């Protein structure tokens, strides 16, 4: 065999065409899947998604879908499904992080974050459990991150209340899915350079970098070829894990331990 | 002189009149603290509230709160501060726990869970930032559950999503609260002895103590003790915690393991 | 009375300074009989002199040596001779040189173990008959931040030991309970000790920054929580593992440490 | 452009002859890289190179260590380097759990478990730091267990206290090594089909697999693809982390909650 092989399966990812989302499908992309690259609009990033096409011996499309809407979710897991005759591999990814502070926060600004990213990452789930049962492999794979299941940033509590949201879900959705043969897995991504933040210059990166023990960024094919491992055959006992991704970021106990 | 006095507290304990709120507050109360117990309707148990009147030097009251909505919560924090001249502690412990299997989970369904165990987590928090930040000495306490922060247990994917997610809130809550003077902390309850457990017989409850190292459910004092003390200033070094109270239920590795 | 531990008969391990001293203190305070323990005979008479005037309990400097397991017997029979009783066990003896990964010889890496680890063991070992017969025994480990959540260059195998005290109680929490024995860990973070006020407010000033609460801790806020964590209240508490930090392990990053 | 790549790697496997260490070296061997088995006994070294040797491309030598010995293992390291020319994933996999209740726990029977498990893990990791340094791209796996930093099990306090040593050496050994370009990860084996565990019979083995939620016992190959991933150029953004591999072991709040 080949050790890995994606080359069979048929991928949805959820907020599919930009930053995370986007090296998720490039990786699975490359390595032969048929990948759906959802997005609110796909048609914003039609080029993104046809140059995607190019990359390996499956089929790539964009796909519609409002993660909130639970009709939305529904409409998109059947178009996946007659388009691919399949979907074994799910990454629910979307998620939104605007700032609010607690004494600010108002309850549209709360409940739009839970909407999304909570809500969003339940419904996507639950709209392709049919698929994910009947492959026998199937795999479902959640972008969280650092933020609330592992660290605080003043402005977020409501974007790590989300992420952390993600993981409880998990543990048990975990346990109702393995009977099926599907695996839950999450991804808790640190400090990943995305098209945003790469429009703020070498000083302000650099700044950011220096507090990592690798001493740089992230890159969102550092998420994704984790995703693609998980993907596999070979990662089919592995099921409820959190597994972050920041070259090092949460260990130092101080700015001082940063660095040896 | 007095170690671990709260004999000058003024509380708000969220689902107060019953289960581990009525622990929590039951502690309170006998410290001599004021204590308000807030409840969807404090008439329907007068009787408690009244009884915990009795058992310390502080005023106890009872206060109408719908925790889910904002509104309402802001009123109860009013209410409180006009009663007792401050509110320097806060017991969001509020929380429901119907069951839903992720295959018939509606969106009302899972609404509903969010609304009440992470909205009205944040509303309440929110709703008491002015008295927690005037005292100097604030304090933060949430009631999550070892179900979703730790475990999984099929038909409450989310009850254990909304679990975490108070974690996720309070990660960050702490750092935004923490040079106020405010502690945020969580405590993770197991297997609690209720009311309603209460009435399913001593067989059924000598099947559950058997996984439990300990040899026994806990109850709901357990919890108002930590909380208690959480409470004091002695633990104002304490913040951002998750402290389970399960007999040591989820060490053991499984059944053969829990006992020596 | 609420957290009653009047009744308590309590061995502290490297009682005599910094946050051991602190947890003696709390529980002299509270009235138990406590047992400092140390190999130095001059700290030993001059902190229980300390200790002695705070409340109605007895107090006893014992000589050990944790590493070793026969000590360990010595001072347990020391402290059930003296009180009639050991129902609470402050593992609280450890370590901290440093060495780098690319330095660290085995005698570095072994006394370490040794002191830290299979001190916290024997320590236990020795007290099992009198934590059994109390009927409510209580062990109380100090741990650290350093180890089971941050890494620290230098400090490899430290974190290595303080982690270890973990693993050991998930176990140990589980073969003592019938007994009626808790067993649980409290992990400091920046804490005010004497070698850290010799440093000077500029320093500490400097720690203080990367802390929510904007302040090291003090070591009675260890011996708070052993406290607690040693009453009848606490009784159902057991296999934790607490930080005192003043949220340092929280923030993302040093722009997030403050609003 | 094969993802993935590992046929450039030369791997030091401890205890690579048995179990979870034949499995790691196995994976290695099929993925084209050079591997060494090492054991404390020579018995078996020679049959296991002629047994894996046939397995990929690369080459596949024998090693006589004790990894409680400094000294043996910086003869490894040296062994290893001459004959493949570079050193550049370490799997400290070696370990003992010899039983041992606290109350009959000798002074011997704690010290030989740290020796062999922690202090072997330490000196496997430093033998290796030149090498894996001058790399470029140097990979240490530690396994570790699920029984430590997460479960407890009567009879190995000692064993689940070394598990949790090796997590504690990693989150300070993942700093001082990053600047290198060295990852440092740890993997958590939950129950695995051994041949111990075989020779109970299936009667054990169904009674062992219905505390799982994925409803069977692992496989050596498990662990060995998790570590043959943690070890490819793609995972270069991944350091100090504790991935268990278990089928959900970890996650039931109970024997109910085991299956839907
Ligand atoms: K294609
Ligand atoms: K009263
Ligand atoms: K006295
Ligand atoms: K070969």
């Amino acid at each position: 065999k080949v050790m890995f092989d994606l080359s069979a399966r048929s991928v949805l990812v959820t907020g599919g065409t930009k930053g995370i989302g986007r090296g998720i499908a490039t990786v699975f992309a490359r390595a032969g899947a048929n990948v759906a690259v959802a997005a609110r609009s796909p048609r914003e990033l039609s080029s993104v998604t046809a140059e995607l096409g190019e990359l390996g011996a499956g089929n790539v499309i964009g796909v519609r879908l409002d993660v909130s809407d639970p009709g939305s979710c529904a409409d998109a897991a059947r178009t996946v499904v007659d388009a691919f005759g399949a979907l074994d591999v799910v990454c629910a990814n979307a998620g939104i992080f605007p700032e609010a502070r607690l004494d600010t926060m108002t309850p549209e600004q709360l409940s739009e974050v839970l909407d999304v990213n909570v809500k969003g990452t339940v419904y996507t789930v639950q709209a392709c459990l049919a698929p994910l049962t009947a492959s026998g492999r199937g795999r479902v794979i959640l972008t969280s991150s650092i933020t609330g299941p592992v660290t605080g940033y003043p402005g977020w509590s409501h974007y790590g209340a989300s992420k952390a949201a993600q993981l409880g879900f998990m543990r048990t959705a975990a346990i109702e899915l393995a009977p099926r043969g599907v695996t839950v897995n999450a991804i808790l991504p640190g400090n990943i350079l995305t098209e945003g933040l790469v429009d703020m210059g070498e000083e302000y990166i650099s700044g950011m970098a220096r507090s990592i023990p690798m001493g740089m960024l992230g890159s969102p094919v550092d998420i994704g070829h984790l995703a693609a491992f998980l993907a596999t055959d070979e990662a089919g006992y592995i099921t409820g894990q959190a597994i972050v991704v920041d070259g090092g970021q949460v260990l130092p106990e101080s700015p001082d331990a940063v660095n040896p």
